[PDB]
């Protein structure tokens, strides 16, 4: 319960990050990072940072997902960064989790329970070649930004009230049907498992 394995299967190095628990860890291909989240942990995210350069003290910078120039993240990363989000022991004894591209996409990833269950408690992924097919307007080095990051505004960010899918969010949704494509993409993007029944695993580049 509450245990996360973050495994890197990408050809390149990935500096894993996680908040509010976890921190960060350099992961060469084949390596795993294990951390535990106390029961009740909410608004948590796990992500990978690419093309980093750190000194001996842990200060540096990353091309994507940079969390304030430090290796062990205390805060969120700079988009674009594919996200695995979770909240344990929420209402009705359920863990709520998802993969999100609301803050862009940088690395393909899978996210799922170690002990599956009925309903939505099964593994999901977002492994489409988003970086290679990314629209020119959203394209950045090593990633593909969500229109809310690139353009801003209610239409894409939904800060002013109800919003719906846009041509750009749909572009993401077509490639990753199980991931959050825009702020209010809730019905087809939320997955759950009964609390205290399973651990979780995140993999960067499942297919290599």
């Amino acid at each position: 319960s509450g245990v996360f394995e973050v495994h890197n299967n990408c050809p390149y190095t990935v500096w894993a990050a996680a908040t509010p628990v976890g921190g960060g860890r350099r992961l060469e291909r084949g390596q795993s990072w294990w951390f535990w989240a106390p029961p009740g942990t909410k608004m948590a995210r796990i992500w990978g940072r690419t093309n980093c350069n750190f000194d001996g003290a842990g200060r540096g910078w990353c091309q994507t997902g940079d969390c304030g120039g430090v290796l062990e993240c205390k805060g969120w990363g700079k988009p674009p960064n594919t996200l695995a989000e979770y909240a344990l022991n929420q209402f009705s004894n359920l863990d709520f989790w998802d993969i999100s591209v609301i803050d862009g996409f940088n690395i393909p990833m899978s996210f799922g329970p170690t002990k599956p269950g009925p309903g939505k408690c099964h593994g999901i992924q977002c492994t489409a070649n988003i970086n290679g097919e990314c629209p020119g307007s959203l394209r950045v080095p090593g990633g593909c930004n969500n229109p809310c990051t690139t353009f801003g505004g209610q239409q894409y960010c939904c800060t002013q009230g109800p919003c719906g899918p846009t041509e750009l969010s749909r572009w993401f949704k077509q490639r990753c049907p199980d991931a959050y494509s825009y702020p209010q993409d809730d019905p087809t993007s939320t997955f759950t498992c009964t609390s205290w029944t399973t651990d979780y695993k995140v993999m960067f580049c499942p297919y290599g």
